[PDB]
């Protein structure tokens, strides 16, 4: 009967409450997946537990020992029954598990430090004095690593042996080292986020032209699960109902400090 | 499995949603009450459909037919298996059904047009320019035909063959009534209510004096059910947790327009 959700701590899907530590399981946390899951839960009617991924990441695939890793790792392996978070949408993941229809939209997408003298990734590529990064062991990472496009190529080589590592284990860490860094160092992270961070304190940091592609987040369901058609349903109605939208000016506009 | 709960009506505890029409089920609703009702089922672990008292109102014993309305019928003849709402721990009540222990305080006051002259329930007695009600079918309606204390008695004799009538079937047509008056028209009612009109637009109400007497809203049972037992548990958890407190904030003052 308790279907466990897993699930990622990342900014604002899912956050510890302020005083976390007075409360117990699924109250402990507050976001927009939190959100998500819940009224899920409540349109295909189940109980729930959300479960926060041991080794924090979304998922990859390990190219030596074969095995999925993060959320993707959790649903494959049957320890999770459903991963509500910003997992984005891919083909290579799609092969491996059930996504519902995607229930936001995003894209990759440059962060700078305010000021910085970048428009471009052509204009990250073209040059060696600033840095950059992405989350490792996620979607971002895959994108470039798998990309034929000449520039994402030249950005690719260039992080691929970039010391020290460029490579973060966290969203945070990028953002850190981002505002750290005086200038030096851009961060391709999704434009969720991307613009979740801009409205954030101290306002030192922003999204600088196009995203390089537009893709979404999807709930995902082990493969074949009996519970993607429910899920999917909820989703579709969320949306005609207004309530994706609702949730997202909560999290990110309605919240916003800069 | 599903639980039906009883409830009314009644701002800030059980409201219609902005567009309610938009949802159906539990979340046409928002309010004081309706973040109770979850946050119990949460911690009794229950399903449990908010079902709004079809003649709306609390629950008082017919004197001729002997029979109970409101939610307090509702319980105990078997049609609601749980009160969620600004419900009364009366003596009257408590023999015929259960109550946890009170989830909110609150006592009975008298709430004016800004500007009327007065102050306390004897300056309400000595006069007869003024004209003054509560609540049909509630408890401070029979707190004042229960009374012996002189004021009260005068209080009551007076009402009780008013016309036209000064009971009102519901709580917005007291405060209606109070605000159409021109300072002709005061209104008993708890101080709960008084204070969330206090702070609502046009602010043109408030609360004079005192409380008459000090009492608080119960959730409540049919007799001896022996759901009782877990919901007492978890109001008591929710009051050390911090938790009743924060929803009347969140419902009274942090939404607070005067
Ligand atoms: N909350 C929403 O309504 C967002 O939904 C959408 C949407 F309506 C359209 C798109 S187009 C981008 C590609 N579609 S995808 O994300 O399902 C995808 C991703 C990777 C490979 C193939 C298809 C995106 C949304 F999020
Ligand atoms: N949210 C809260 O903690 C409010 O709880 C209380 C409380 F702690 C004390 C009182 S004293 C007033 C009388 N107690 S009663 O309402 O249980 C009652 C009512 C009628 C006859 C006998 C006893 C009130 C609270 F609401
Ligand atoms: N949403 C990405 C993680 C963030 C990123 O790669 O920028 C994923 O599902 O892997
Ligand atoms: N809370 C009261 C209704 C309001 C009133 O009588 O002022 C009751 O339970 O009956
Ligand atoms: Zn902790
Ligand atoms: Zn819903
Ligand atoms: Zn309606
Ligand atoms: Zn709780």
């Amino acid at each position: 009967r308790t279907i466990v959700v897993t699930t990622i701590l990342e900014s604002p899907y899912v956050m510890y409450k302020k005083n976390h530590e007075q409360l117990e399981g699924n109250e402990r946390y507050e976001g927009y997946c939190v959100d998500l899951a819940y009224e899920i839960a409540k349109h295909v009617r189940i109980k729930y537990k959300l479960s926060i991924v041991g080794d924090g990441k979304y998922g990859a695939r390990d190219p030596e020992t074969k095995i999925w890793n993060g959320m993707v790792g959790e649903l494959v392996y049957g320890r999770a029954d459903i991963a509500v978070a910003p997992l984005t949408i891919t083909l290579v993941r799609e092969e491996v598990i059930d996504f519902s229809k995607p229930f936001m939209s995003l894209g990759i997408s440059i962060m700078i430090k305010k000021g910085t003298p970048i428009e471009s990734a052509e204009d990250l590529a073209k040059q060696t004095e600033i840095a950059y990064g992405t989350l490792d062991s996620g979607s971002t990472k895959e994108f470039f690593r798998r990309s034929k496009i000449a520039v994402y190529e030249k950005m690719w080589s260039y992080m691929k042996s970039a010391e020290p590592s460029v490579f973060t284990k966290t969203t945070a860490d990028g953002v850190a080292r981002v505002r750290k860094s005086k200038g030096k160092f851009a961060f391709l992270l999704e434009s969720t986020m991307n613009e979740y961070i801009e409205q954030r304190k101290p306002c030192d940091t922003m999204k600088v032209g196009g995203n390089l592609d537009s893709k979404g987040y999807g709930v995902a369901t082990p493969k074949g699960s009996a519970l993607g058609n429910a899920v999917n349903l909820a989703v579709l109605k969320l949306n005609e109902q207004g309530l994706l939208d609702k949730l997202k000016n909560k999290w990110w506009y309605d919240k916003g400090e800069c």
